[PDB]
């Protein structure tokens, strides 16, 4: 029963965690779990409170929460000295998603020149051409495995464009990020930045190589590389899962497919409801830096506090009929799939646009989008497989059929 189930290890929760999330939230929106001392936050306003409070809640354990174990034994009402003494031992410690003030602002600032309205405008117009190139690769087949054939390559190539990767290198980025890929990425971007710093150009990489911190100082090369290359890890898998979740609904809800085809202005609301219903980041964790209180629960220093963004997005105090996929939700943009606070996803706007542009050209070029029944069974008895992880919500594969429009 849910009373002793282990959210982090039990495979019975991978297909659909929301019955379990509902059971937790009805006990309390802030609940101490039966294992590992983890406090699980399934409430929307309580998750918001946690996210906005960096003084009490550190990102050192953001990725995995109780795994791996802390690199120290927590004691006392303050673990800040212990966090500082082992800062470089948490997973992804080199990336901004695990950083607290004052390190966090400096690392995040390096992204700023990539996310200007001018840059995102050029990247958005690029997405229209990229969507057609990706669809060219398999449209004639009338079927595809959507993750490997569209969603993962598309998400990779968008970030490559955003980072100003030279055109002649983009194919290699798709292959390698589709051999240690992280080291390959570091080596490639190290040389990019070193080259642009010695001979500046009128390109995106030079704008990256000449960025300054908020205090005016110049970042080290390794710090530019860490901030820039992290966009692939942060933006590839999550965005791929969102595109595929959108397609799954398009096939399982032909009524919605019909409405979107005839009124393209409903596509943004469809992508937002996809983010609310199938939030790609399933858990997002924090470490209590001091003794504190959320949702009326006394949380000791060193306790893992785990936000479940998909559960907060089904909090009935905020979303009426929260298990219903609805294009009509006036507050759908209030979901927290991209979190809140200083770590609020900088790729939120990018992911929304990837979803809208992808589905625009998908609907243009694919008539009669359907789920493959040989692979997934009938429409009211589907056989889907979700990734066996407690941190991410996404399909492992999605086989679809369609009539090419050309
Ligand atoms: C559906 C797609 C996506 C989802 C659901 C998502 C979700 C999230 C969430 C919840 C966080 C906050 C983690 C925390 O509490 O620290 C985050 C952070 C971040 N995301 Fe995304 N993300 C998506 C796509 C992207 C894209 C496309 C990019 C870049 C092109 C990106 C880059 C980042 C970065 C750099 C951070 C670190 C922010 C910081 O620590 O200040 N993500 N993401």
């Amino acid at each position: 029963s849910y009373e002793s189930i282990d959210f982090f290890t039990d495979p019975s929760l991978i297909p659909d965690p929301h019955p379990y999330f509902d059971y937790l939230r009805s006990q309390s929106p802030v609940l101490r779990l039966p294992q590992y001392g983890v406090v699980a936050v399934t409430g929307y306003e309580e998750a918001t409170a946690v996210y906005k409070d960096t003084d009490s809640f550190s990102n050192c354990v953001a990725l995995g929460g109780p795994f791996p174990p802390l690199p120290f034994a927590p004691n006392g009402d303050d673990v800040n000295a212990q966090i500082d003494a082992h800062r470089e031992q948490f997973p992804m410690y080199e990336h901004m998603v695990t950083m607290d003030p004052p390190e966090h602002s400096r690392a995040r600032s390096i992204l700023s020149r990539l996310l200007t309205p001018s840059r995102l405008k050029q990247n958005e117009e690029f997405m229209w051409r990229l969507a057609d190139r990706q669809l060219d690769e398999f449209l004639g087949a009338g079927e595809c495995e959507f993750i490997s054939e569209y969603a993962k390559p598309f998400a990779t190539l968008v970030i490559a464009d955003l980072l100003g990767v030279p055109e002649d290198d983009r194919k290699d980025f798709r292959v390698v990020l589709g051999v240690n890929p992280l080291q390959w990425l570091d080596d490639k971007f190290s040389a990019y930045i070193e080259d642009r710093r010695r001979q500046p150009r009128n390109d995106v990489l030079t704008a990256l190589a000449t960025a300054t911190y908020p205090d005016g100082s110049t970042p080290e090369v390794i710090d530019v590389v860490r901030s820039a290359t992290f966009l692939f890890a942060a933006g590839q898998e999550t965005t791929a899962k969102l595109l595929t979740a959108a397609m799954r609904v398009l096939g399982d809800r032909p009524d919605i497919q019909r409405r979107l085809r005839e009124n393209r202005s409903l596509i943004p609301n469809f992508i937002e409801e996809s983010l609310r219903m199938d939030s790609p980041v399933k858990s997002d964790s924090r470490l209590a830096r001091k003794r504190t209180t959320v949702g009326g629960l006394d949380i000791a220093a060193g306790t893992v506090v785990m936000v479940l963004p998909g559960a907060a997005n089904r909090d009935p105090r905020r979303f009426e009929d929260p298990h219903e996929f609805r294009l009509d939700r006036p507050n759908v943009r209030e979901h927290m799939a991209f979190a809140r606070g200083v770590h609020s996803c900088p790729g939120g706007p990018l992911a929304r646009v990837e979803g809208r542009v992808s589905l625009e050209r998908i609907l243009d070029r694919m008539l009669d989008i359907a789920i493959n029944e040989d692979r997934h069974g009938p429409a009211d008895d589907r056989r889907y497989t979700y990734e066996p992880t407690y941190i991410l919500r996404g399909l492992t594969e999605l086989h679809i059929t369609f009539t090419p429009a050309g």
